[PDB]
């Protein structure tokens, strides 16, 4: 069980359909208007964004950003704890 | 027909949409924001905590708990008999 | 015409989206959770009843035990009347 | 048009919202609270009542048992013309 | 354009909600219950009761006897300028 | 062109989904499950009742009995013109 | 690109799921239930009537009648302004 | 920004719940039941009344006569205003 | 190029597969079921029906009368344009 | 059953309508206004604060300091009950 | 993380449901009612328009202008700042 | 806790309604009839002030005049003792 | 890689369903019926416009009006950029 | 019959759509994109896990990490009786 | 083992239908239609590619650019991997 997909899972299962439309919003510019039209859940948009480099296992600024600015600092210290393990 | 399953179908007949919304927020640790989100009954809710194993014919001691919070001493009188017979 | 498939059509028929979500709810331990996601109409559920030897033409305590769940005592009555002409 | 229905539909027209939260009351073991919580006219509540056969076109004791609760002479005489002619 | 379908057009835009909930309590035995469960509008019990012979181009009477119940006699009036140039 | 293949054409394209899952229920027990899931239309199952020798140019009475289980008056005046110069 | 068809697409851009309900209605006689039952835009809609010759680029009366019974004055000055450059 | 729709904005932020209910009262012929039923601002009555080309940037006499009979002499000189630099 | 078959493949071309099934069911007694479970375009069927000799350049009854049940009455025009020049 | 979660319910459930008002004021700068017009009731601010990390079961200042705003000292006794056990 | 969907997503966070209903009645003239139908946040309604050209990263008086409408001040000052920064 | 807000939820808590009516007359051209309509507190009406920037931290002269127009000079006296530590 | 089929993709790749609808109404005469119920993304429509030579490299004036209609005028500064390297 | 199939077999049918979606995203470095893109039940997803040897009837530690994941601990249970008779 | 082949086979299993569809419209001017009519997977497109010396073990940029577009950086990545190890 990879650690950095048990962490995304728990993060898309924290959010709701609103909080879902506004970082599809925000990832306008990222991802194309036909592939963010498929987007039901995060691991659908998490999915994408992993395949174009834009997350990665050691780099994780795009989600802290993304977290940021839904003000969801409660889902900000689930990745700082698995930083801290994966160090 | 399952005499358990009967009980918690009365239980949610007996529970108004503030009642239910005062159980959704005794439950934040309990089940995700995702799931809580599609919960529009006590049945909703019900099903999800027999899966994790919050709720069994012979361990009641959660819905005791939310009961007591909402103050509903007639529908405890309910799960009492319940257990007098599944003895 | 089949008698029992025209009184079961009656049924589906007198009954609402919440009354279905209470039935599939009582019917947790008999039919799994796969095929009762399909379940869009009385109809479905009855189908794989029969299929499961629940109800049958001669054998009807099940369905009597589930109308009385939703305290529905008018199609008790049609029920009834089928038994009184299928004697 | 059935002669019981508009007698039902004239009687829920001429009741106050005070009228109806006392007729909600004087139901609270005939009918559930998640159900009555859904009563906004007398037609509702009578629909429901006529599912669970507690009013019928021939049996009425309990629809003039609340009548004469409300105190409402004027309208327990239109169901005594009602039966004259169903006689 | 049937002028038949125009003046049931008419007829629908011409109620409000509280008026189309009498109109679905008066066809309770003319239509079950998960069909008129699907009803918004008069163009869906309109269209329903058409399919069922209930209401037609040479016959309105149910028609005139519900407009009668809702004390709507302008409306009344329309019905019957239709049938003085469908003669 | 078969007068009769056109009266079929007509029916079938007068029903909605909703009124073909009920056709199929209540063809439970003379086709056969397999072949009743190739069932996308009226016309599909109007071809396996006439193989099997249920629905006949002078012998019409399933037909006339599920159109009136689906409450289509309009549909069986179809029906009826059909045997009037069919005689 | 085809003038008219430029028209129809400015008219279904300008019309809500409650205006196309309406449109539906008014033609029940024109087209069938089974068609009907597909049509999700005033495109969906055009299409078949174009199909079926009930609308053309040289007779728009039908388009012009549909209008008026909606009540929209707005669109039936663009049809007026095609039909002075289509002279 | 479209000068007769900042006007337009800026009466309807002028007028209180009272002043509204005596201008759906004076539009009860122009507009039907169903619609006026949906007006809560002075916004959704101006919409309304454009598409029907009731009030239109040259012609704003039915505008006017609405304001006259709330006896509103202020809005009616910012109309004025209007029509001077859109002369 | 056999002005026939260039009409017969411009009908094929404007063609659904939902319109193909409807023609298959029209022409059941026509063509054998072996041979109709080969047809795949509008093609395939006329070229059985003109080595049958039920269709034929000088005779044409059998297409009309089947695009007339589709309800396409712009392909019939093309039919029509065909026989003004091959008169 | 979280205490933390229980001393929270306890607290909504001893607030007023104009208490509530009086709460979403103070914070004005920690919560949207998009976000602060879905609040009904203490939950629902409670929860948006809870996911911030504005109030944690082991840091519970800014309640303190919004009971002192209201001048509830029998709620911030409870409070104290709480960390003197969460010890 | 693009600054300017930044700032908007920032904006739509600011704006209540009766803000929204004025924006969408200022954009009359510039999106077309079905699709305006499908707003439900600032989001919606900005995403459209920056499709349009008629928001850009380096032109914002549209946005501007309809802040000075809703007399937000506040809102105005945060897109102040943005362009001090892309300047 | 933001010291300005405490100030202004103080001031709001010293005033009688008949004082409300007299601010709500002098912020007649500074607030709209719609919006003024909806204040029934101090709160609702600094809300709206803050929002249009007319009341700001470092801005308090409006306040000041309404105040020094009800004759509140204790009330006058905590503004200056907030300027005093704000400074 | 053709610059042509590139900047094809990309157009492809930023439109929705809704949006591929409206461009196959619009291509209603240039494309037929049975090839049109292939087309499940841009690049089919647009493979099958090139092989008829409606859109070439040098030529781009019906791409141009289809992204008019579609109101997309941030796809049509892409075809600029294209036609600016390809003068 | 191989016991450790019939536990598989009974795992996929208490499982929905939406579980399904779970598994194969916390499954995305184990399995290719191509074949998990053929996976419709959770029996396609354990045959392939079983040929790569990740799946044994003695080794069962990948299927107990992921139903903790989908925090299933009643199919949990089901595979410890199957250890314990397996044993 | 050729690792030229083992990396193509690696790059088609990561690659879904819709991905290949992409893929054979970049490369309609390389590959003719009737032999792009039998790829049905990468492996198909880079054999051909291969036999045209489109792909060479030492010229890899046509690859570099299809998985460019598709917007694919993590399959760039084991192309840079092979070339590290191929140099």
């Amino acid at each position: 069980m990879d650690p950095f997909l048990v962490l995304l899972h728990s993060v898309s299962s924290s959010l709701s359909s609103s909080e879902l439309t506004e970082l599809k919003f925000l990832c306008l510019g990222r991802v194309g208007k036909r592939k963010l039209e498929r987007v039901q859940s995060g691991l659908d948009l998490f999915s994408m964004l992993l395949e174009q480099n834009d997350l990665e296992p050691g780099h994780t600024e795009l989600l802290r950003e993304l977290l940021a600015s839904l003000r969801r600092h409660d889902l900000l210290r689930r990745v700082d704890d698995f930083e801290a393990g994966a160090a």
